[PDB]
């Protein structure tokens, strides 16, 4: 038992992290096969850059890629959206089985924070409904990646590009498309107002039941439609029938109907917690997906 | 910016995890050089075991060690306190630079949860003042290890042995000595009443200041002695002058005197938070050490 903010083991991604240097700028890159992926803003000095221009003025030799202690020779460079791809002469022998995936808001992933191509730490986060992530990133972290692992396949879903003025974080999928409306320019950009991920909050309530916190349960039930009326009021995402279906296995294992759990959340939203806690939290946690809960509570 | 429950990258430990099988029991082992370390209760079937007896009745062939897909041949076995050491014919080529350390309560470490010798997830935790840890562990997790990484040296500090009836967790250092009063027997054992780690709470308050949460600061100061009187009342560990000194660099970087921050904690203990949060928490977090904060906030 127990329930922790748990990341995937990071080894398979550690073996892919490199340092990419272009002029005075250093940041991190992802070395898979004979290709190195990094934020294209590594070629900037960029209040309003034209990256087609900045890249036409570069040659392979303007890029220094360092893997461990060995320099890798760049033998070609290109742009795919907001990611720079650097072809190298040597194919990373530690390349895992992998895929690139573009995740939906509300999905979670592990982040391997890296500096100068050296991994620093690993943590879990979620793609917020407003397409930011609440990460932990210092200067030099751009190019650090987010990922999930399934069996032995690393699904890369995030590459870090920018910290916004609010201290939240924005980046791309590994094909270089930003999550959300953001662009890689040093210009005024605000995220939409964020909302709480309802289906995850419910999954975490089921995790709490699986671990013996029950003080919030009740005999009541609600209709999907009546619950959503409360959710909107408290800036929660609407719950869909597909969410209800995805919560199926947990509802079964705990014998608690999804719409029964929705009645608990209603009370907690209305009456707060009154000084008690759930899985060691004094507020409602929304960065565990239903599949995260099942993974960690029952393997 | 941002502040997360951050673990060390787990790759160097992943390359050491094996499966150890003795009879009907399977659990995890740590393969370093030509030696495999695992809980000695792998040889039990143990309401009151005599491990000297149970081990004299075993031969090398009673132990199956599986690393990846290859079986490793056991060429010798011994007991050191509560850890079984299995000498193997082949020295793990992925052995990192490493040391065994016995940590003090209040120190944090990363945990690599493993099942059948396969890493499952990584998370941070702390050694509680009562020498338990609040981990996340399912059946089969025994032998999973906790560790810190310094430069490139893995300091192993924990091996998982038991879940207590309260759902908290007990284990040993890597030389097999339990933290706390626990013994590896299926018998009534309760942990001491736990307390909150004051110096860590203060470190986390400094992290919050470094990230722009300041609503809890005040103009007041307190004496070390007066603060401890409040701490005792709220089941906080006494703060020592050595704690004050360890908080030195943070106090400086933020320009906030340790004893000034102690005045804030007093208020928060007395008046609670009144519906506001700190680093995304509605309660006082005590599983970040002063060195964790410095690592993550300023590298
Ligand atoms: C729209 O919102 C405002 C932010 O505008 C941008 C836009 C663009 Cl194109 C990029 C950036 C940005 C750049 C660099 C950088 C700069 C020079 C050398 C190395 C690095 C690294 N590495 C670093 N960071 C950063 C800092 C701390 C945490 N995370 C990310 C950044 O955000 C910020
Ligand atoms: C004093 O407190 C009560 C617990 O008494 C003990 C004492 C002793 Cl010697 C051991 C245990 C114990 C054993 C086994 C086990 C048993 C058989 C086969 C494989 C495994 C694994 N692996 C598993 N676990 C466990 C379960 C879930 C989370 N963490 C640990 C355990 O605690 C529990």
């Amino acid at each position: 038992s127990g329930f922790r903010k748990m990341a995937f083991p990071s080894g398979k991604v550690e073996g892919c992290m490199v340092q990419v240097t272009c002029g005075t700028t250093t940041l991190n890159g992802l070395w898979l096969d004979d290709v190195v992926y990094c934020p294209r803003h590594v070629i900037c000095t960029m209040l309003n850059p034209n990256y087609e221009d900045l890249l036409i003025r570069k040659s392979n030799h303007n890029f220094l890629v360092q893997a461990g202690n060995v320099q890798l020779r760049v033998i070609g460079h290109s742009m795919q959206n907001c990611v720079l791809k650097l072809k190298v002469d040597t194919a990373n022998p530690k390349t895992p089985k992998y895929k690139f995936v573009r995740i939906q808001p509300g999905q979670t992933f592990s982040v391997l924070a890296c500096y100068n191509g050296s991994p620093s730490g690993v943590y879990q986060c979620a793609m917020r409904p407003n397409f930011t992530i609440k990460g932990s990133f210092l200067n030099g972290s751009c190019g650090s990646v987010g990922f999930n692992i399934d069996y032995d396949c690393v699904s890369f879903c995030y590459m870090h590009h920018m910290e916004l003025p609010t201290g939240v974080h924005a980046g791309t999928d590994l094909e270089g498309n930003f999550y959300g409306p953001f662009v890689d320019r040093q210009t005024a950009q605000a995220a939409g107002t964020d909302t709480t991920i309802t289906v995850n909050v419910l999954a975490w309530l089921y995790a709490a039941v699986i671990n013996g916190d029950r003080w919030f349960l009740n005999r009541f039930t609600t209709t999907l439609n009546d619950f959503n009326l409360v959710a909107m009021k408290y800036n929660y995402e609407p719950l869909t029938q597909d969410h209800v279906d995805i919560l199926g296995p947990l509802s079964a294992q705990t014998g608690i109907a999804v719409l029964d759990m929705c009645a608990s959340l209603k009370e907690l939203l209305q009456n707060g917690m009154n000084g008690r806690t759930i899985l060691g939290s004094a507020l409602l946690e929304d960065e565990f997906t239903p599949f995260d809960v099942v993974r960690q509570c029952s393997g």
